[PDB]
């Protein structure tokens, strides 16, 4: 079995030949298709502070993938074999207060796949039974693959009160904020504004917002302000980037609600009263995945057709050349890359 | 000036010469462009049970309709001469325990356009300033027209959990339920069935729903078991009639919800616990419209193109041919009918 | 091991003796320190058309108990021998509809303890280790022995909008009605109405209440309007007949909430237009207990001494005079009655 | 007529004698029988940064008050002459993206009685006739003097998920906390701990509290996982600390949720990734009352004794004496100091 492994405390990955892994009580062997990367993957290969104090090597990275069930655990009666599934990365425990308030998405000891166990980027992988999303046959793996990062965008959208009828700021159009557009314009959002400096991305968003911004090139405040008459009812900020989250925050009308997935690199100067406080905003911490309403929710947009997650697959390399892979990460000239496991 | 009223306690309507209402204090003058018909002008026109009970003739009839501001009472700020707008039937008095709550759809005295006082089947209407929703000048008054009852659908959808991501079964194709599904399918639900009897408005709802069912023709309940593998999420009912009712919430899945704006003719034989208790179903009763809140959303779908009307104005009339137009709406071979006050 | 048992087609039940059960894979074996009953009960011992048509003898009763963790399955690791607990009646299926969603409640592969499979009504039962909720060791097992029943009211109480700063109609003062009495008393509700036309249990919420009625006596109507000035905002109903229903739902303003638990008997006849939809009325069919929500919220008034369950229970004897502990049921000369598996 | 304003730009305020105001068009004419003192009102006293930047000599003080409707303006239909009344201080303009969404407590043109205009510091205020909530006469007017500040700890308490059967943490046991801790503990809350160094103030706490702390003391956070196990589900932020907001922070458990009322005086420095986002948190900007609904609960809760206010009034004093009054709470060793314009 052909693997992308981290085998030391340093940076890059390693191609290495294991085992295939059999699965036990209540786990699946999955033969995966398809494999996807982010930002994560991109810190690991890295070699960075996070990766350092979480990375424990050696470690087959990858939690972005989908496959095929090839066998399963002794006792295990779901998923099945021949199944198409997608994975949900998070491990939760069920025995923390998170877990019985029901908020696994964060649960206080979660374990991810690819960053604290074996991942997806092999030819075959391990994982527990209850993780697996079984998916129509004919969904394609390459966007199988990529249910999981969607789902980040899902949960962020429809987090609080939606965002049917209502107007929408989104700053930062990276891989995640581009699906959140594609989920908002399929959800009734408008006007929907988009932001980012980054014109090859924002350009992306464009078959989807009403408004594309570089709020470089143009005062966001001002064009907000143009399009809606005032601010917008919905922020779902995607950049982590302090200016671009104390402007999100100003663009929104008193009462107005911020959903944040965008993970700053460093504390922000934070104006409590004046940007949260007195105008009555409800800030939203969006981490992971509602385990099943986001999938729910994400996969049946999918499913049905509401939104067509195709375009945002912009190259699929074999697992093989996984050394390209990782620099069109970090060049940003890719939207989402799918990794061959098979090659 | 030109109008349609009920001048007796019997059938039909007579055009009358009125002389042009004049607007006091918070009042303002609105000359109608354009106005619809729906059931409840059928109700009046036919003069039966519903009508004989509520309205007291004299009444010049119509309560979905736009037109420009003429004129405006003494200390009316808003709207101003000059503005385009749509007309909350719904006049509520800011002093009942309905209104504290902000539930204005049903304020305990609700008055309404075209049914307890004189409504917009006529060249002009004084109605209550805070009626009068400003639309932007280049939208059709005919769309413009028809606000009122979009709003139905509007508050019928997002009310409880929305559509966004889940699998909903309308039952009614009625100018309403059309509507319901065209703003569901601008929502993100899926898979969206449509159920009505009559082909020639289910057809209408071919291009928003994911499969449409003629219950006469299909078993709705198999159908939505193919559709989903089970149930809906959502059922949103349109038709009052009381066999799509008990059909509607059979093909509800345990905790679903459903969302019910149908106005049954007589009372239905209910199994309270087989129908809701037992299966955690929470049944939402659906009157007029949120004030603002509705109109918000729906006119926020509008005003960005997420959904569009056009195709459910199926005729155009001057007022002066009401007779023709009503018989259209009778024969139910018509969505949305147009009528002119100018001709 | 002393068991109480339905062991044919027929009413009663007889008190058997069976081997000490044994625990396996994701299994406990619960020591009974004491037990309740319910009206469900009462379906059995009377074997009636409910339980004709869902119980299978030989079935060992019991669904409201409470006792210490005696031993566990293989590599069951929580709870832990010597645990107090209480337990879910319903084990859920994990693979419906309804579980996707996290309504466990109503899973449609719903099985309950003491209905489908052996209960508490012996020394010792053998559930599935994910149904038992563990209590501090003070909390005495008697008011353990009925949080099941008390998390339906519970449910009731905090579904929908809650009862925190509103007027409340609670319509059936039996035992769970009860319960509700005093959670939406501890929960802020105010005013607080209780009718029920048995002055048996109805004073057992004086306490609890802020009007007691008894609309055989008086005029529920006229009281409520007396009370709040109107109607009440939330109607929590427990009674399951339909004479009440009706009334609850008049005495809501419109736009309020109706929370049902009761469980008719015969369909009933519904004004769907005039009850529900026209006066925006939302029901809510409430069954089980949410899932872990439901525990939370009641176990923490529990814990924490906002409610005090210890009067309503009104007697306890040991399990062997189950006799006469039923025939208190079919009186309703009793709240709460505990059985003693000891003895 | 007696008064206390702030005649200049400067420290102190100023008994003076102004004419009896008159109320015009939607006005009222209020004899004030009670007013009391806050923060707000400290700022303006002592003229700080704050006060600067808001208020505009000459000016009345007093935005807490209550008192009797002398007079009404031509048209005024409510309240009436004789009606008991408390007021609401934000001023909304019923023409801004806010009051149109119904977030009347966040009105783009917020005007505040006592800041912006003439408040309640004086015999006689005019104020609009919709501001006027009308009391029971039987409330003590003390007791409607301080139902505003009141309704600031019911907004937050009940805002998101409300606090029944939930663990709460209350840091900041200022007047309004302590408030929260009546609301919170009448609301069925529990475990509840409240936080404040004034030993003072933390006292009056005692009642409501199920767990004191001095943060100075001991270390709160360890004192949460001893009384929760682990964290709190609600944390209501009544300091404006910066280290009390971030110590809060952390005993919220991953999901939970911190409404924010507390104003910090400085920015803060906020690891959004850490303290929001990657734990799922929801931090609710809490401003005002939510008009009407605030004060419906609230009043509720007073009403009918769920809550009582009465221990919060720790001095009464004629408005002639207020020096002394604004030191008291200065010197923060005084709750609610009820100012009395007759003497
Ligand atoms: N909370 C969670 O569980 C979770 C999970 C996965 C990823 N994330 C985080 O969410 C964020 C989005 O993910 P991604 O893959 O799209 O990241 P990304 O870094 O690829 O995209 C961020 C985008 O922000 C844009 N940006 C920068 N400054 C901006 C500004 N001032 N205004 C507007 N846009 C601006 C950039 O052009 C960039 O494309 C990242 O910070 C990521 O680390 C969070
Ligand atoms: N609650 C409110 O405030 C409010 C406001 C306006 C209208 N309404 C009511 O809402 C409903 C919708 O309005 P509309 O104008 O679209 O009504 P409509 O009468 O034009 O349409 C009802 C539709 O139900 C269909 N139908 C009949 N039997 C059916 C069945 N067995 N299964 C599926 N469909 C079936 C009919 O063919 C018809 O097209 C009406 O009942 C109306 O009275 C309520
Ligand atoms: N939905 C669920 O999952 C679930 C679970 C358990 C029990 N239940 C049902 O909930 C209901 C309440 O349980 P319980 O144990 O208190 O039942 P119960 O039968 O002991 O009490 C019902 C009460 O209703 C009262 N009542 C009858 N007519 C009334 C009227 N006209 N007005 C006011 N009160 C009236 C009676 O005096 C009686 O005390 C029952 O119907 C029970 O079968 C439902
Ligand atoms: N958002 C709004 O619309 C609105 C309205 C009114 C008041 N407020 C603000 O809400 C807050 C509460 O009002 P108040 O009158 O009760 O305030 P207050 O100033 O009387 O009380 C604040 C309390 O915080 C305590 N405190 C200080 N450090 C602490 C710490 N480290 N841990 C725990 N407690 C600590 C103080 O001892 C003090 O008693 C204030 O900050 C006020 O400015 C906001
Ligand atoms: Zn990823
Ligand atoms: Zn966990
Ligand atoms: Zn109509
Ligand atoms: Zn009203
Ligand atoms: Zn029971
Ligand atoms: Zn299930
Ligand atoms: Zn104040
Ligand atoms: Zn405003």
């Amino acid at each position: 079995m052909r693997a992308l492994a981290k085998l030391a405390p340093e940076e890059g990955l390693t191609l290495v030949d294991r085992p295939v892994p059999e699965p036990g009580p209540g786990e699946i062997l999955v033969r995966v298709e398809a494999a996807s990367i982010c930002g994560t993957d991109l810190h690991i290969w890295k070699w960075d502070a996070w990766a350092r104090g979480r990375i424990r090597p050696p470690l087959v990275t990858g939690h972005e993938f989908s496959g095929v069930v090839e066998a399963v655990g002794p006792g295990v009666r779901r998923p099945q074999v021949g199944d198409h599934v997608s994975l949900e990365s998070h491990i939760v425990c069920h025995a923390c207060p998170a877990c019985r308030t029901g908020n696994y998405h964060v649960c206080l000891n979660t374990q991810i796949l690819g960053v604290d166990r074996d991942g997806g980027f092999a030819e075959y992988v391990v994982v527990p039974a209850e993780n697996a999303w079984v998916n129509p046959k004919d969904l394609p793996f390459e966007v199988a693959a990529i249910l999981e990062p969607f789902g980040n965008a899902v949960h962020t959208v429809y987090a609080g009160s939606g965002v049917s009828g209502k107007s929408v700021l989104i700053t930062g159009a990276g891989p995640i904020g581009l699906m959140a557009a594609m989920v908002v314009r399929a959800s009734g959002a408008g006007p929907i504004l988009v932001s980012d400096p980054n014109p090859y991305r924002l350009a992306f968003a464009r078959p989807y917002a009403d408004r594309l911004v570089n709020p470089l090139e143009e005062d966001l405040l001002e064009v907000v302000r143009r399009v809606t008459g005032s601010g917008v009812e919905v922020l779902l900020e995607f950049s982590g980037n302090e200016a671009a989250i104390h402007q999100g925050l100003m663009a929104l009308i008193p009462g107005g609600e911020a959903r944040i997935l965008g993970i700053p690199s460093d504390p922000i100067r934070f104006d409590l009263a004046g940007e949260l406080v007195m105008r009555g905003i409800t800030a939203f911490g969006i981490a992971g995945r509602r385990l099943w309403q986001t999938w729910m929710q994400g996969t049946a947009l999918v499913y049905s057709g509401r939104v067509d997650l195709s375009p945002l697959l912009t190259h699929r390399l074999p697992l093989s050349r996984y050394r390209e892979a990782f620099g069109l990460l970090a060049s940003g000239q890719a939207v989402k890359v799918i990794l061959d496991p098979k090659a």
